[PDB]
């Protein structure tokens, strides 16, 4: 059989850090996968380079499922952010190889096209309501159909930045943002809000109810969800739609949230949750309960992830929306890709594979630089959820 | 305030790989913690050295809870084998410092002594029933009160070794081991069996029922438990006691298994599940339902973990048993410790701290060497659970 | 081992009755604990002096957990207000000794500091809405961040005083208090209300809904809770936050209220619910469901309890709020302590122990005087819940 | 109205300690009630003498329900062993007065006679199986229809005595006792066993199954029951009948055990659980699920309790059995009573009241002497349940 000859980790920082796995074969064809774990990147580098990659040498890269099961089960210690990023990188690279060998863009292998373009949302941010309202208008004018709106709250504020938070101040202020947005722009546009893990379940229920008159597309990550019962009170009390899951890494993180009908959108991603192989299983479970996909799409997911995400989004029947933050020009140059943006939609191209590659010579000119996600504390100093 | 000046990772292989974190302070006192993750060790090295440790510099090491919450919440991507090993290492080192500063052995700070010695079990292994029966006898003769018995099954068989498995062959053979053990040795000794994740829930129910006449201390890890509902059928159908959790890393992995009364012993460890700080919370939840601790204790948990485990075991009210595999002489020399074994019990000493230290000069003479856990496949080649 | 030489009960009335246990040792170090049970004080005196204390003589006071289990299990008749006050007094005294021996303030032994100051609420009372609104303003002006507001209701009224109650009159009046408070002071301040056990579950649901526009911090003790299902209808029908538990004495009183997510704040105290040892277990169970601590803090909890409560509050991750009623000057003199109040927050000091002591010579100058809590009856004479 | 003039506490030790309340009135009629709480007796003395009794002076003793509610609700701190003993003593004394005033034995006021004699069980104890089998035979020969059988286990062992325990040793031995009893005496006699709180739920399930061939009348107190879910696994796994509740003090301790059909007999008593008034409510809830009464009846319940218990047992429709341990001759002389034993049954007499009185002059000749219940520890020293 054809064999894996190398599984190499490539690190680059063209505006921010990205980690990529390149699986090479004895036939010539290669595939690439994203391994980026924002703020903990080098843990995945080691997991791959020192442990997983040596096991892959000599394996048959056509055996996507077997290799997935080998790395998942064979680890012994199962699941987790680092573990699943490594598995995702392998899986993306193997699907890239499979699609190249089939002479087809990846969405064709998944079951073909279900839709034309992929609806996105962008990020309208402001320091206060007035600034945020202005920002949403600029996104509307750019042709976005859906916009996430986030405001700073008056009275709230190389190593992690420490930010402040106060729930009462936010509960008193956030609903007024959405009131003003609907007064200014009407109800035609999809409006989204990220609760950023800040609220208890009762508080999220309160906030959800206060947001009902404004017909939100979703309220996201309203309360920490390691306990999958945490969404129960929220769902009982509000008809504001709920989303969660960018930080999830396996179906086991979401099975009860889905089966108990506690969420409307699942936000797990190709890189976060174990590749195309595993994300398909999450989306299928979701579909049984009419839960839709809402893949996370911040810049810390490389263009390799975005290419795979768009192939996935183009096929998956229960697609909801795709988050889109634009990468830097330098990032786009390091990772040439066959997808594009037009009038509020992303489109994947027909290049065999997932359509993304990496320019290794150029990537080597942007050295790794440590960078951390911020943390949050309450006014009294209590460590909180950022 | 006193400050952390360094948080250094030390790697050594005195018979097998161990990773240790040493937290140093500007007062002079230091603490150490185990970070060893068998078969994925260097992923934790990177998680600590490249990401967590730089954040700890300048922090007040007296703030154990705050630092735990900072590393747990501040990671953004929560839980997981690598993540929680890093957190455990920090937590052990900080409790070591706290106990040293208090001038007390660690168990005193946890609430003091609940018992004298710590009951252990050892591993009696054989290639067939006859060999396994002989091995159990040797453990009995050595004064062990509790013995795990594992047999090879006739017809079943630097990089991971690939082993074979067949469930029907095992279901036909394993119960006969326990029949023979009770015929030979009677019912005085505690007898344990590790199902090694091999069975479905229905199969584990079947096996559990077949083992009932032999009054086992536990049947462990009978079926994979990422789905916490997996133990439901087993518990419904058998009164053989059930244990699980060496591979768990947070309370979120076990909350339903405990609250639904699906297990008798929780096997999570100080190193696996986030240190003394977090393991206490797991044990307390367990206690509400009369579930007892049965900490895993294989050699891939360093003597630093064993010292912390024994301090924990000496205090915790709902102690059940402690697994004990003896380390090599070289490992014992690299990690001098104040605990000892006598007549089937471990005992922790009175040295302030957790009682363990690391000889860095000696540790440097045993270089890291890659080593992997085995994997298992069914007879047709299907990737399985080892 | 070091031994308990005496466990002495001290009674004093420096403005109101307090009972204190002092555990003395053969090394010299001693510890003190609160045993005060308002309106039934001498039952605890007897429980301790005639029964528990003689068993403690000769025990090793370092064995906090063992002694807790001995007094809890060994009583045979388990739980209860008198029983648990006795256990709490012992536990506080033993933690006081442990912290003194460690040379650390108590919060350090619990896991260290999670926050700086401790947010409190005070009691704004009035005979009608106008008077109550004035009182809340005075608390705001004094720098309180949180205020409990209680009003008399027009038409409602050495041995226990008999008070009157009528639910319909209150349901028609209480919501107007919170309407007026928000009209007058806005939404910046945390506003609390104690329902004083007066309502049925349906009535509490009704009241909770009527209070929703006013964004309360909590509605407390809305309905009697011996039946832990009593909060179910309330939680189903309102997003007003719920608190309960000042009269609870073990985790068994609260486990279902917590696990079924029926409350936002648990109000159990160090003295009410079995000391630091047991209150930690309650707080930890609460944390799994994002339930926060809201310890009761009326004057019938002595400064010994307040010191322990503040050490607990300084460490506990899921802190919510601390009730604060100021003791008399005479009480403060009898129980010198290292905690203080500034701008709406309490702060614990660094004195080893819980930081509180008792001046026995001064305490002896204020003799015990019987005093009872009031009772309540409905308009027709029916015995009710005060 | 007629008034309570005194409510006096009388203490005596005619072989063991008893506490009695005597309520006197301005008409002349008086009533007495048991307040005995074994091993904590003087806590109830204080609760009554220093707190409750002064509130009763001047009340109308005909108002049994109102006084019950006053002492129960008015305490503020609700339920508990000490609290409920005090309430029980009052309630018994008031029912005694009511029956005297009606000119009827107490059972007539409860609803009249449902049966003739009251089936009892006695205690056959032995140090080993042979001795226990002999003891059961002596009870059979004395005409007992029902016998509790308790054996010591080989290998198991003024201040509380410390006893030993080991679960595995007992699980290996106890079933053989019942095997031998059925071999020797056949199946005609009711055979009972008290598990003495020693087992976990899984262990109790195991034991229950092992006892099935021997057709026990009940297995009692198999596992601690503060968590009312503790009986769930036991009930799921065995058809051996289950009993619990001698240590319960309110219906709130038993409501879920009853409604979830986890027990066959409720063992709460007139003295333990708040008098005739409250025990009636427990028995009625039990009856809905065909659960029967099995009142505890050890010697630490005075003849005042036994008289009330027998009046209750004579009326209650869902009577199951009454425990009977004979008091000393001296105890019988101090508490003259109208009940008697014949051929395995107790009978209550027709004396108006509950039929019991106290000879105060004689009682004064037997002074109080401290005496404690034993405690139990596991072999390693762990504090356990006696
Ligand atoms: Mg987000
Ligand atoms: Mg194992
Ligand atoms: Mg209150
Ligand atoms: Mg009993």
């Amino acid at each position: 059989h054809m064999k894996i000859t190398a599984a190499r980790v490539i690190i680059t920082c063209p505006g921010r850090n990205f980690v990529t796995l390149k699986i090479e074969t004895d036939q010539g064809v290669y595939g690439i996968g994203d391994a980026t774990l924002n703020g903990r990147e080098l843990s995945v580098v080691a997991y791959l380079q020192e442990h997983v990659a040596p096991c892959l040498i000599g394996m048959d890269p056509r055996r996507i499922e077997d290799i997935w099961q080998y790395v998942y089960r064979g680890a012994y210690w199962r699941r987790g952010p680092v573990t699943m990023r490594a598995i995702a990188a392998v899986d993306m690279a193997l699907w890239d190889i499979k699609a190249k060998m089939a002479g087809m863009p990846l969405y064709q292998l998944l079951g073909g096209r279900s839709r034309d373009g992929i609806m996105v949302y962008g990020h309208a941010n402001g320091s206060d309501i007035a600034e945020t309202v202005e920002a949403v208008g600029h996104y509307i004018d750019m042709g976005y159909k859906a916009i996430r709106a986030q405001t700073g709250v008056p009275g709230i504020k190389s190593l992690p930045s420490v930010t402040g938070w106060d729930t009462r101040k936010a509960l008193n202020y956030v609903p007024k943002l959405f009131e003003e947005l609907r007064k200014t722009y009407g109800f035609d546009h999809h409006l989204l809000h990220d609760g950023h893990h800040r609220y208890t379940p009762q508080e999220a229920a309160n906030l959800g109810k206060m947001l009902e008159p404004y017909q939100l597309f979703w309220l996201e990550d309203c309360t920490p969800a390691e306990n999958q019962e945490a969404f129960r009170l929220v769902r009982q009390h509000t008809v504001t739609p709920l989303a969660v899951g960018e930080i999830f890494n396996t179906i086991w993180d979401a099975k009860d949230l889905i089966q108990n009908q506690l969420i409307d959108y699942i936000r797990a991603t190709v890189v976060g949750a174990g590749g195309l192989t595993h994300l398909r299983r999450i989306a299928d479970l979701a579909s049984l309960y009419q839960v839709r996909t809402g893949c996370h799409g911040a810049t810390d997911l490389s263009p390799v992830t975005m290419g795979c995400a768009l192939h996935f989004d183009t096929w998956v029947p229960n697609f909801g929306i795709q988050e889109y933050m634009r990468h830097t020009e330098e990032t786009d140059a390091v990772f040439p890709h066959d997808y594009w943006f037009e009038k509020g939609e992303l489109f994947v191209g027909e290049t065999p594979g997932h359509g993304v590659d990496i320019d290794e010579e150029l990537a080597a000119k942007y050295p790794y630089k440590p960078a951390y996600l911020p943390v949050a504390r309450l006014e009294d100093g209590t460590m909180w959820n950022w």
